[PDB]
RNA sequence: UGUCGAACGGCAAGUGCCCCGAAGCCAUCGCACGGUGGUUCUCGGCUGAACGCCUCUAAGCCAGAAGCCAAUCCCAAGACCAGAUGCCCAC
């Protein structure tokens, strides 16, 4: 059991990102997207100014901080969805 | 065949026997009918770390078995129904 284990994304000039309990809310060019990240117990926060978004488990083992870097890559998905959205291609064959 | 004397009407033979026979019952020997939703197993996946990449799994999702649970179906308040009601009485 560690103290402090925590990893942050950047958040880039065009994207509002703020939390409500475990529950973001990502407003960009494009629209918005929530995520319910209710089943997590995390310190979800955001810096509004320097544009940082930060989880933090305090007393994890290891099991909870595999979900430290799930979440934050759940939010950079967000930020990549409503900055420049998901294109995909599928083929017949 | 016997027997009321004969014809008539019958009768006896534990329904004499033979043919046809309504109604009723009945045959896969006839006839009619036999329907919906979900949950989630195996599994194949999606996002996604632990483990700077990878990965269906760890959080979280998707789809999903003649199984399972409901709907329909049958009994049904000792499931004690201030569920609704008709009429009398009693407050």
């Amino acid at each position: 059991v560690k103290v402090k284990s925590l990893c942050t994304l950047q958040i880039p000039e065009g994207v509002t990102v703020d939390v409500k309990g475990r529950k973001v809310t990502v407003t960009g060019k494009r629209g918005t997207l929530t995520k319910d990240l209710t089943h997590l117990q995390l310190d979800l926060r955001v810096d509004k100014k320097n544009r940082t978004f930060t989880v933090i488990r305090w007393f994890g083992s290891k099991i909870p901080i595999a979900c430290l870097n799930t979440t934050k890559a759940h939010v950079q998905n967000m930020i990549t969805g409503v900055t420049k959205g998901y294109r995909f291609k599928v083929r017949c064959a």
